[PDB]
DNA sequence: ACGTCG
DNA sequence: ACGTCG
């Protein structure tokens, strides 16, 4: 959920 | 994730 | 259940 | 020369 490299 | 010179 | 830049 | 999460 977070998204810092994916934003899932 | 570090951004030292990209900031990915 | 998700992976990234100069 | 450096790693970023709910
Ligand atoms: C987002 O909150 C979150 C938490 N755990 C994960 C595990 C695997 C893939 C994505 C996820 N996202
Ligand atoms: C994004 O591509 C990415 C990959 N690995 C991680 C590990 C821990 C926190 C955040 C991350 N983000
Ligand atoms: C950030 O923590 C990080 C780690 N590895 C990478 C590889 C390629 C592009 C960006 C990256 N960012
Ligand atoms: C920033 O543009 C950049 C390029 N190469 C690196 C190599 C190692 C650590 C940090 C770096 N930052
Ligand atoms: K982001
Ligand atoms: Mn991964
Ligand atoms: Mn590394």
């Amino acid at each position: 959920x977070a998204x810092v490299x994916a934003x899932v």
